[PDB]
């Protein structure tokens, strides 16, 4: 059975997966995505280092391939990350002038979003903006533009494509008692109360064995910020226990504003942490017990 | 135990593999390439659709990543394919003017080769130019420019980087009695007699089970064209029988002008024909029997 179909039958929008051109032309990835998943995200092809490796020199071939494949196969598309220190080329982080950085950031956002205007359901606009203690991470954007870079990014994104749902994303939001989780919720509440157009919080969910249960409490806390949507993104679980995966799915089901879940690849050998076999299909492209456990949960 | 080291000890240049950025950041590919392979090729990142998606506007992010990684890790680099109908964007195949297409082709060759001048051992300049009956394939280049497109491509490439070995590549050159095999020999002999700088013939070797034995006769026939080098490229073998792989390796060893062998990926799940499990490492990144058989053959 298709986990995307089953999650839609439970009132959710999608079960998604990260992919890119050379996954779609190898292995069994295309067949599995066509049958079992409802939304695709670019694993790498929309990051800043992939799309604007030198100023104004945009590289869209990989992203274009993904968008076209998704449209021809009737899949939703997520995009990102527009503003993320981790995939930033050196030409950006060397800028020290506030006006120039504001305009470089705006141009990067606008160019990417305009190119795919109307085709992208979700954009991850700002990623990993928080330190573990809940303060704002001191990236080039914070240091040079100041704390208004987040309002600016979201206002710019809403203008570039008013159809898209605009998300902030972060990791280590998996426990309700962790300071980072409470910090992002209270900042998003205040931003939205001042009119910043943050439509969603996306939780980059990279779990160790046994950590799925904590998401059942963390995700309702993220939803308390009052955004229209929340999502689980980049999901993988070391060991791929059925218990951990089913707990994450049930957290999604329990939270009315949680629109769906995206797993960070199809098959274990193509994972960034392949030795932890953390995905739902094995190296032979066979569904693993965690896949079947999700199916059986969603049927009930 | 490294098949590249062992083939170098037998007097050859390399045992190589095709890869690209998102293979190097996932799985165990980087570790295996570091330990066991001596040359890397771009699986996709130097093809025309990837590098020049609109006229004169070049995308280098993916290819730059691979070249940098190879230099950091002491590996040789192959590049290609500069002129190949199978990865051609639509803007090229809609040109009908001979001068314009000639200039477009020359600019594509010169721009890529200049960017990496001195860093690339081998360039595959022209690919898949022959029909199965040995006539020239009627691609946009043949239809618009005529058969001079092949001489022009090679002369342009030699001027752009005189350090690089320049190859023509084709597939189905695996049997000495197949018409295509003798046809490429006939034409390469004629082009070299006219001063065209074709340094190598690269045989894109996609075998079915039991076809390795025929390479023992086909590869010496390809070498009879008199090029300084020949190579085995894009190698994969359905079923990955040790006998097939060893026969291909011994064909290389038997042909003085054969500089090396490149396999078309690391692990089975990442193959274009993964269901045929045709590579040297399995879906758990373990070396398969064919890998160990190559090790023993190179020591014997
Ligand atoms: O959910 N995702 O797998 C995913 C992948 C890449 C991304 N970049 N930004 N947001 C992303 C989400
Ligand atoms: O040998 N190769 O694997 C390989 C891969 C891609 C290519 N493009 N042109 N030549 C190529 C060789």
């Amino acid at each position: 059975q298709s986990i995307d179909q089953l999650i839609k039958a439970r009132g959710k929008v999608y079960f998604g997966v990260a992919t890119d051109q050379n996954r779609l032309t190898t292995g069994k990835n295309a067949a599995i995505i066509k049958a079992d998943f409802g939304m695709v995200w670019p694993e790498n092809s929309m990051q800043w280092d992939a799309t604007e490796p030198s100023q104004g020199n945009f590289n869209f071939a990989g992203a274009d391939y993904l968008v076209n494949w998704a449209q021809q196969n009737g899949k939703l598309i997520g995009g990102g990350c527009l503003v993320w220190h981790r995939h930033l080329p050196s030409w950006v982080s060397s800028i020290t002038d506030k006006n120039t950085l504001t305009n470089v950031m705006k141009n990067h956002i606008t160019t990417l979003m305009t190119r795919y205007k109307g085709k992208i359901r979700n954009w991850d606009v700002v990623g990993e903006a928080f330190n573990e203690d809940g303060s704002l991470r001191q990236t080039v954007f914070l240091n040079v533009i100041g704390e208004d870079y987040i309002p600016i990014a979201f206002q710019t994104a809403r203008a570039a494509d008013p159809n898209a749902k605009l998300y902030i994303m972060d990791y280590n939001l998996d426990s309700a008692s962790y300071p980072k989780t409470q910090a992002i919720v209270n900042r998003v509440k205040q931003w939205r109360a001042a009119g910043v157009p943050i439509d969603g919080i996306g939780s980059q969910t990279h779990l160790s064995a046994g950590q799925g249960a904590g998401v059942l409490q963390a995700l309702p806390l993220l939803a308390s910020a009052g955004t229209p949507e929340v999502s689980i993104l980049m999901l993988d679980v070391a060991g791929a226990s059925p218990t951990d995966y089913v707990n994450v799915v049930n957290a999604c089901l329990n939270v009315q504003s949680c629109v769906g879940i995206t797993v960070f690849g199809v098959a274990d050998p193509d994972s960034w942490r392949a030795s932890t076999t953390p995905l739902l299909f094995d190296g032979n492209f066979n569904p693993k017990p965690a896949y079947n456990a999700i199916v059986q949960d969603l049927q009930q």
